[PDB]
């Protein structure tokens, strides 16, 4: 029995019932809640760590959400306090009641060739997930969206579509990097919270790579919670968490082919450019 399945042509850990998954849009969203929404190996838990350690500000961050059986749905009704929720979903496939309640988004976003790295390395280290024995293989697979939620491209894509709308905000891993408190701000602010220069200094400290790299047991209260649907645990999220390695895996050829299929597929796309002025100095 898989590792991996496949539902609507992309697939998922058989971590994700397939109950779950023909069930999203039986999901009854908040006004309020929240999403924090990205590709795999994209900032997750970065930003979703980072939310948490903003104070008082009313917020259980919530277990993914395309995670478990359909009771997860019911898991979710039960929490009283405001919701950000965790998920990699793509547009199409987030509940259609959360489109109509213009929750607000918050999708991080990161250059792909860090990321399909940053992911082949998720596939060779995680037992959730049918590691693959070589870089090649899995570019193949990801060049394709042969991996589990699918074709970067099109994640970003559908959700770039919405760019411009109020509840919604786009935020860049590598801006993350570069200058985590204009970012940590661009945030607060879409939030409309308030915390100051000393408080965000906290966060600050509280949530650097190697900071967040030391740990080993619980968060809040007791039993452990999950946050991407993929990862049971997380000592294995952290890796190197800079930007550039690609530049230790890509063969000349992998680069001319990924140079254009993305130049092929990010065609117009004002994102696309910005991963581009990035590895442009970078
Ligand atoms: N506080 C932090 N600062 C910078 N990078 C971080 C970070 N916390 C996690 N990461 C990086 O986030 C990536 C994982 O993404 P996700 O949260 O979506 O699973 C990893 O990339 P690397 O493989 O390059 O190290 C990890 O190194
Ligand atoms: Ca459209």
């Amino acid at each position: 029995p898989s590792l991996l399945h496949k539902y609507m042509g992309i697939f998922f850990s058989t971590m994700s019932s397939e109950e779950l998954l023909g069930s999203l849009d039986s999901f009854d969203a908040r006004e309020d809640d929240i999403f924090l929404v990205s590709y795999p190996k994209s900032g997750t838990h970065w930003l979703a760590e980072v939310i948490e350690r903003i104070p008082d500000a009313g917020i259980t961050l919530t277990s993914p959400i395309e995670l478990g059986d359909i009771s997860k749905f019911e898991e979710l009704k039960r929490i009283p306090k405001r919701r950000a929720i965790p998920t990699h979903l793509n547009y199409e496939m987030l509940p259609v009641t959360v489109k109509q309640k213009q929750c607000k988004i918050i999708y991080i976003v990161r250059n792909p060739k860090d990321t399909a790295v940053s992911m082949f390395h998720y596939y060779r280290d995680n037992p959730n997930l049918p590691s693959t024995e070589t870089w090649a293989a899995f570019l193949e697979l990801f060049l394709k969206g042969d991996v589990v939620y699918g074709s970067w491209f099109d994640h970003v894509l559908s959700w770039e579509e919405h760019k411009n709308d109020k509840n919604v905000l786009f935020i860049f891993y590598e801006e993350m990097k570069k200058d985590f408190v204009k970012s940590l701000k661009k945030i607060t602010a879409f939030l409309g919270i308030d915390v100051n220069d000393s408080e965000m200094a906290k966060i600050a400290r509280s949530t650097s790579f190697s900071e967040m790299k030391s740990n080993a047991a619980k968060e809040n209260c007791d039993p452990n919670h999950v946050i991407c649907a993929l990862t049971s645990d997380r000592n294995l999220v952290f890796r190197k968490g800079v930007v550039g390695d690609w530049i230790n895996y890509f063969t000349p050829k992998q680069n001319r082919g990924f140079d254009e299929l993305f130049t092929e597929k990010m065609r117009n796309s004002d994102v696309g450019r910005c991963l581009k002025e990035y590895a442009h100095s970078a």
